[PDB]
């Protein structure tokens, strides 16, 4: 990474811990914020050291390129770069393969970022990975919101787990999420805890609820 | 984190520690030193690291926004934003969101952190944080502090371990907490020790009264 | 802590190894060199999180409290609060709260820590703790000193390593416990190594005495 | 390694690590961007390091020398050297077994590495080292591309990750690469998929494809 | 400890290091090597950790005092303390207990160690411990140099280790372990190996003694 | 150790790694790059630490005392010491047993090694000890390279393992081990591969000799 400016390699167990969590939770939607804290202020090369590390899974790996790849094409379109010799002190401007890291060297890694103004380039291809993981991760989610429902002798506590765990790897805006939460929640509860939580009122908090279903 | 005063992010380990816990020991009291010890010197982007890497407890993770969103609202009501341009050498006044990190950069909350005066909005969000973790503990506490009574045949030392557990969980101020210890640890003592802590007299200390009741 | 003089938080595994060591060896003396170890050079801060990182033992840290309170009220009346305003540059008066951290901001600890002469508010906090520990210890003992007598069969090396590790535990000065040794000791062998023992002289070495009972 | 450019030794974990890798993974994919991350910055010593702390494999070591040494005299052949004495200041032009370490000292690696200009001796051998490490992988690959065949009750999902997976260790461009993706993975999917996936279209994503075979 | 020279804490992992040694090695000579290690540039203070951390043993722990106690009346006699005021910027002369912390501060022990020339309690203190696990070493040994003798069918190999092991935990000076080698290791080899070592000569290599008896 | 050029201690894991090394691999040939990288920049003291951690093997670590002492002898023979009162600013001149740290400080070792010029005996021991090493795996090496010979049914990758397993430890210099690979490697194969190989030619690698008999 680079960190307050100066570079470092990744370290081995950054590294390793990556790797265990792609062996041990696959594509669980926590998988995400874990990649962003292990990829703080990482470059590109240190980047595609995480992803390349990943044995197994190459479909969902193959899958990660695709969405780089056109997001890389997207950049590329939206800065059409300009010819002519690149003066003293200054940078070349990248290409969606430079941040990407396939066409650029450490070196011109580290002149982008640190650069006066920088040129974030570990951010931009971060935001591009952590793109097509959410992809990945909605994809490979086994359950669809719409099906869970509180069972008979189902304690509320565990059917909100389901629920919100569920919630976590759909494809909706907040809005639609808080629709979700708004119509479902209540509505797919067991006929004992919906008909306590109707009476509650519309504007109730989840703690309210949680706890009006608590001896129930 | 931020540690003198210069920026770094959340360590492997340090985040590992996190989930460890969250795994093993779920919602005890315990959890909320340890929170605020592995996030000491935590930006809103680290403690957001902190709360996402937790897969599982989605209910109580939801709870938690609740919370937050709450404490947001209520700061934006006491601060309300002034228009204008921010001059130079100067921030933007924090909203809410800048504050639990969804609306503020990493850079803005560095620039506030560190500024002089600080605006310590780590510390404003941990606040928050912490405020809502005491509600899920209170909540998924499994027993009521009334209920915790001396067995005839339990040494005086376990009914100890187990009043002043369930009393660490308890919705209670220092002086409604000084209160149960002044009151039901003594009267729900079994009539053995019971009778002989009464003889003690009603000053008496912890240390006096555990080995009032040694050899009992 | 605080080290050479610039603040840092308590590290993850710093923090972890406390709380193994209270897991594993519970209240053994070995406890307390492993604490001031672990919590060298610590602010109350830091001292309160190593404390209230450990669930169970909820009677015994209650007793911690009760002992701090104890030492924090003394230091009051010791040192009775002067009023007026604060000069520039200068700190506060430390309470017994504001060591226990209570009622002192960690800016305020490394403020008294780190002046010109030092208010060492760490040391003082860590002495009241340390203090009640050794009471904690005393207590939890299972055995009395009087109580470790050699057995027929018994290898002297190994009833010497029951009598004073019973000692380690008893509330005795260094010349109460100088006594022990001098009495107890050799009283308290088996008739053969009495005997023996006896015979060497009432100034003999532990070395004199063990390698004396060797084939025996 | 060498990191800013003071110079270090490789780290126990570091080592540990690499030889784990080598011990468990064996010449999967994988284990060139974990050599390469383990890597960074290191010197032909570190470099020579990791590759003789490998004990077993002996067979691929040996390939990996043979490689290295043809490596070294197209270097040598490439860049002949100029006799004379080296000027204060100075340094001499490396050979082929000065970048792999055999004839060279620590101190003039580090030479040749800090020097303005530097001359990377770390990463030409690094070069030398993964391309013979390729090499060993697509010759220890189990499988042949040609042979990846979806079976009639297999999950699209499963079938790709063997394809990719295979992919991954053959000798191609990335243009036979596109080839095979754009002809076999189609061609090769079981006459369900098959007959699914060339209705969608020639320039069809494999997100596209994976989820157009997903209750398939 | 104190290193290239500012002043630290004893590290959590250096601490748990001397623990399990002592856990799992008990008092086999390679201890004191560890124990030196592990104490490289440590205060009494951070030697005393050590000492302490360790429960269990307490027998050998208390002849460790005795020794510390000999070695510090025997400094207080060869340096008598001089009365008057210590001057500004110079130290007191320490005493016995001061070298072993016990009537000494840590920022007294600072004092010494870091003064120009030093006062070198730490590596003074040092000494006296490792004097002191040499008795206790030697005194737990099991086995007598005496007793070592080749069996039968014994490679001449593993009785070299038995004898050298022993030999390692004898009281004896280099000349008298000398020796030992020249007289006791030939001639109580079995009599296949005795007559092929003493064809070789009486200045024969162990290498040369040891492949002598490969074969055999 | 020393590292840019300021002096530390051997840290508890660099030793513990060097420890388990020695326990798990005994004396393999990856045994001694181990040793070099945990030992790059040791002191004597340091290097003395790791090879008296080792219990167990003391017939093996006595021969390394006698190869070090025949170093150290050949060392005092070749500089013989000069007389008189060293000057100010200035170094005496190092003995074998300086060198091998049995009668030199750390002090006068941090002022060999960082002396201008350097006087570096810390890599002049270093040399000795991996020579004594050399001769202790060659020594315990189970197999002579003369009796790898493939059979019937085994792979030829298999014998290639055990070939140049067996080679790494044997006594050749590099024109000697071209001749056994040169000659015994594909002599000793069996009768298919045998007559494979010979068709080959004799200036054939072994990538190709390996991939010649991979069908086989
Ligand atoms: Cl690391
Ligand atoms: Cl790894
Ligand atoms: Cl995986
Ligand atoms: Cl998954
Ligand atoms: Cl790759
Ligand atoms: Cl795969
Ligand atoms: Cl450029
Ligand atoms: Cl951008
Ligand atoms: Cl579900
Ligand atoms: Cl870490
Ligand atoms: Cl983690
Ligand atoms: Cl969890
Ligand atoms: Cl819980
Ligand atoms: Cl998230
Ligand atoms: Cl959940
Ligand atoms: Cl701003
Ligand atoms: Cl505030
Ligand atoms: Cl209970
Ligand atoms: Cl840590
Ligand atoms: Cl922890
Ligand atoms: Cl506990
Ligand atoms: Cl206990
Ligand atoms: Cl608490
Ligand atoms: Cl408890
Ligand atoms: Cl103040
Ligand atoms: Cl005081
Ligand atoms: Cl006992
Ligand atoms: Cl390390
Ligand atoms: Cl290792
Ligand atoms: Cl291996
Ligand atoms: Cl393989
Ligand atoms: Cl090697
Ligand atoms: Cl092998
Ligand atoms: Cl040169
Ligand atoms: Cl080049
Ligand atoms: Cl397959
Ligand atoms: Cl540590
Ligand atoms: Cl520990
Ligand atoms: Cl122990
Ligand atoms: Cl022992
Ligand atoms: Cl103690
Ligand atoms: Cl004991
Ligand atoms: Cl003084
Ligand atoms: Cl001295
Ligand atoms: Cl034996
Ligand atoms: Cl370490
Ligand atoms: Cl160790
Ligand atoms: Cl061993
Ligand atoms: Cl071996
Ligand atoms: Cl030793
Ligand atoms: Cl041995
Ligand atoms: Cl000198
Ligand atoms: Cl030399
Ligand atoms: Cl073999």
């Amino acid at each position: 990474p680079i960190v307050q400016m100066i570079h470092q390699a990744i370290s081995p167990r950054t590294l390793n811990a990556w790797v265990k969590v792609v062996e041990e939770k696959a594509f669980s939607p926590e998988v995400i914020p874990m990649f962003s804290a292990l990829s703080e202020g990482a470059t590109p090369q240190d980047l595609n050291t995480m992803l390349n590390a990943v044995g197994g899974h190459q479909a969902a790996m193959q899958m990660l390129k695709e969405t780089i790849n056109e997001e890389a094409a997207e950049w590329d379109r939206l800065h059409p770069v300009h010819a002519g010799p690149i003066a003293p002190g200054q940078m070349r401007e990248p290409r969606g393969s430079d941040i990407a890291g396939t066409t650029s060297t450490l070196q011109e890694q580290i002149g982008w970022m640190t650069h006066n103004p920088p040129a974030p380039v570990g951010e931009i291809y971060k935001r591009w990975i952590i793109l097509g993981l959410n992809k990945i991760v909605r994809m490979y989610s086994p359950t669809s919101i719409l099906d869970i429902r509180q069972g008979p002798k189902e304690p509320f506590r565990d059917y909100v787990d389901r629920f919100y765990k569920t919630l976590r790897a759909e494809q909706a805006s907040q809005e639609v999420k808080n629709w979700m939460t708004e119509t479902l929640l209540v509505q797919n509860a067991n006929p004992d805890c919906k008909t306590i939580l109707k009476a509650l009122g519309p504007g109730a908090t989840l703690e309210e609820m949680m706890t009006a279903c608590q001896g129930v």
